[PDB]
């Protein structure tokens, strides 16, 4: 938790679109089993990728406006942002191994 950014629809532009460096955004919602599976995986990734990546989370039941703008369908959906643009997309729950391979491939 501590270094992971809790996003709102208000702050999304400043925190993600204007941020320097890669930001991985987790679009999640309440009552979501797959969302709960990857939540400790992302607290680990936040520590292991420190200096290379910032992790941020946006709960769509409390923040209904940003996800329609990115065409989000399945929840959870992870979007890797770089310089304000969507660099890569992964949707669905995945293991720690799969997430590391996805990040190592795309942080290049
Ligand atoms: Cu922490």
């Amino acid at each position: 938790s501590d270094k992971i950014i809790h996003l709102t629809d208000d702050s999304f532009d400043t925190d993600v679109l204007k941020a320097d460096g890669a930001i991985l955004v987790d679009f999640w919602a309440e009552w979501c089993g797959p969302c709960e599976m990857i939540a400790p995986i992302l607290d680990e990734i936040a520590d292991e990728y420190q200096g290379k990546l910032t992790v941020a989370k946006l709960n769509i039941d409390q923040n209904p406006g940003t996800a329609p703008k990115y065409g989000i369908r399945g929840i959870p959906t992870l979007l890797l942002f770089k310089n304000g643009e969507v660099a890569a997309t992964k949707v669905g729950a995945l293991s720690k191994g799969q997430l590391k391979e996805f990040l190592d491939a795309n942080l290049a």
